């Protein structure tokens, strides 16, 4: 299939809506990740799926940062009830694949997670909160650094922080304060970045049940516990209860995330 400068080919992956294949540009010669989107399913599957493409959209098209992923282009007709999203190629697969039996060493982790840092850092700094930090939205692209992706349940702010109340994103990445009120927005990333560093080490969420209403139960009240195996050192299970905190008001904030012994070591 032609679509202007584009050959679209094979399905290469998802997103959390929408069809990713394969577009040569014919005018660079260079291949391209082509979100494909059909309005009308976005409308039966239902801020709904549209509204999240559109936002995304919105917010991607005002970043840039070397870990944030790059939309380089949009194709939407308003009388065509397919948009096309167009991002620069990165890896197959994202950092990591969960539940997975192999998971990351430490020295991989830290450099994944610095990078993660520095993303976070950055969107909070233009004033985004993304909600959805996960490791299938966290991309790897031609340097081997992680790109952010996925930005749908995002929530822009003035002022210092979001002050929310809504209950958004994936469930087992979910804080334990948006299950049960007004709540930092920060903080709801540092839980997420938690949940998904506990995922690179052990290859498995910290808190899992098929029953969501269980689910968000073990996230609110199952004291946090660490499998005997693999073994990791004690200052990165440090790291983790800081950031698992299940009270956002003790929890670790991102500077002092940056001073932790086990990401300056
Ligand atoms: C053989 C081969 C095949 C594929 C790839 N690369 C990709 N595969 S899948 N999706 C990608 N990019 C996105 C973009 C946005 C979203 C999103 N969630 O908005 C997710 C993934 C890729 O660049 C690389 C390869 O050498
Ligand atoms: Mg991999």
């Amino acid at each position: 299939m032609q679509l202007n400068q584009y050959t679209l080919k094979d399905e290469i992956g998802k997103g959390s809506y929408g069809v990713v294949k394969l577009a040569y540009n014919e005018n660079d010669n260079t291949y391209y990740a082509m979100k494909v989107l059909s309005k009308k399913k976005l409308i039966r599957q239902a801020r709904g799926p549209i509204e999240q493409v559109y936002q995304e959209i919105a917010i991607l098209k005002k970043l840039d940062h070397p870990n944030v992923v790059k939309l380089v282009e949009v194709l939407d007709d308003p009388n065509e009830d397919h948009l096309y999203m167009v991002f620069e190629l990165v890896n197959q697969g994202p950092v990591m694949e969960v539940p997975t039996l192999k998971p990351l060493s430490e020295d991989q982790a830290r450099f994944y997670f610095q990078d993660l840092i520095k993303g976070i850092e950055y969107l909070h700094y233009q004033k985004i909160i993304h909600r959805d930090i996960k490791p299938s939205n966290l991309l790897v692209g031609e340097d081997g650094h992680i790109k952010i992706a996925d930005f749908g349940v995002s929530n822009e702010f003035k002022g210092s922080d979001a002050l929310l109340s809504n209950t958004v994103g994936t469930p087992a990445f979910m804080a334990p304060e948006s299950l049960s009120k007004i709540f930092s927005g920060k903080a709801l990333d540092v839980w997420a970045m938690g949940v998904t560093l506990y995922c690179f080490v052990f290859g498995q969420c910290p808190f899992m049940d098929e029953r969501i209403m269980c689910l968000h139960s073990k996230i609110k009240s199952q004291a946090l516990e660490f499998p005997d195996q693999p073994d990791i050192a004690e200052d990165l299970k440090d790291l983790i209860t800081r950031m698992l905190d299940k009270n956002p008001e003790s929890r670790i904030v991102v500077p002092e995330i940056k001073l932790h012994p086990w990401v300056t070591r």
